[PDB]
């Protein structure tokens, strides 16, 4: 195939996050993605009680590359959500991509560095998917 979902359902409040927490992990191992396929996009679609506004973040992921501490981060992202539910998107650059790791407990990391409202929920995370 060519994605894989999941669905946390996980309540997030921004403001209760300590400096050192506002990287939300999941495990790779929970979409059951294969280590022959390559992700190209990650979508985060959150939802909250009234409008969202503005969030800006990065992603993270672990990677094979220990000479980079086995980690990676992609750009900062600014985006404004008009209503109650929206969707965050990294595309993932070609050399990241080629060295994530997916296995071994690798994870994705979502990080909220600021947003509007404070309370939302993660609904699902979506990895898109290349091949070959």
């Amino acid at each position: 195939s060519d994605g894989y979902t999941i669905k946390p359902n996980k309540k997030v409040t921004y403001s209760a996050l300590g400096e050192d927490e506002r990287m939300i992990g999941f495990s790779y191992k929970d979409f059951g993605i294969s280590s022959s396929e390559k992700i190209t996009e990650v979508q985060v679609n959150i939802s909250a009680n009234k409008n969202i506004g503005k969030y800006v973040g990065q992603f993270g992921t672990s990677t094979t590359d220990s000479a980079n501490g086995y980690w990676a981060m992609g750009d900062e992202i600014t985006q404004s959500i008009s209503g109650n539910s929206g969707t965050i998107t990294w595309k993932v650059p070609s050399d990241i991509s080629s060295i994530i790791q997916t296995q071994y407990g690798g994870e994705i990391k979502f990080g909220v560095w600021w947003i509007d409202c404070d309370e939302f929920t993660i609904d699902s995370v979506v990895l898109k998917l290349e091949h070959h």
